C-alpha cells in the first residue's frame, strides 16, 4: 500500500516503497533526493504499491547515476507498451551532489544505497538515496 504524509506547510507527499532492510543493516549517513524518469506504464504500477528494492543497487556510468535492478512489475493492461521491469534508471542529482557521490562511493565500506520510492506534492516521482555504511 501507500503511505501518505502532509507536512507541516500542507504539502503531501506518497511513500509507495521503503527498503526497510536499507535502514535496519546499514548506518545512514547522508541522503539525498533525486529525481527519476519513469514510463507510464511504470507510474500505474508503482501507484499499486507493490514494489521493493530487493537486489537494487545503484551504481554510476560515464559520469551519471543509476538505479539498477529495481523490480517494477508490469502494468495489468500496458500490453507492447509495459516497460522493461528491470531497465536501468537514470537518477537525476545536481552536478555538486553527484561529484561529492562519485567521491563517497570510492571509499571502502562506503555505498550508496536507495531508501525509499514517493511521489511528492507536485505529483513527481522521487528515489531518496544514501550514503551508507554496513553495521
Amino acid at each position: 500500500s501507500n503511505a501518505m504524509k502532509v507536512s507541516g506547510w500542507g504539502e503531501m507527499v506518497k511513500v509507495v516503497a521503503t527498503n526497510k532492510k536499507a535502514y535496519t543493516d546499514y548506518e545512514i549517513l547522508e541522503t539525498y533526493e533525486a529525481g527519476i524518469v519513469l514510463t507510464g506504464t511504470e507510474v500505474k504500477s508503482l501507484r499499486n504499491g507493490s514494489v521493493n528494492f530487493k537486489d537494487s543497487f545503484c551504481r554510476f556510468k560515464n559520469g551519471e547515476l543509476y538505479l539498477l535492478n529495481l523490480h517494477i512489475p508490469p502494468y495489468s493492461h500496458g500490453g507492447v507498451y509495459n516497460h522493461d521491469p528491470e531497465r536501468p534508471r537514470k537518477l537525476l542529482l545536481h552536478k555538486r551532489e553527484l561529484k561529492r557521490l562519485m567521491g563517497k562511493v570510492q571509499e571502502e565500506g562506503v555505498t550508496i544505497v536507495p531508501l525509499k520510492i514517493y511521489f511528492n506534492d507536485r505529483g513527481i516521482a522521487k528515489v531518496e538515496i544514501a550514503v551508507a555504511r554496513g553495521k
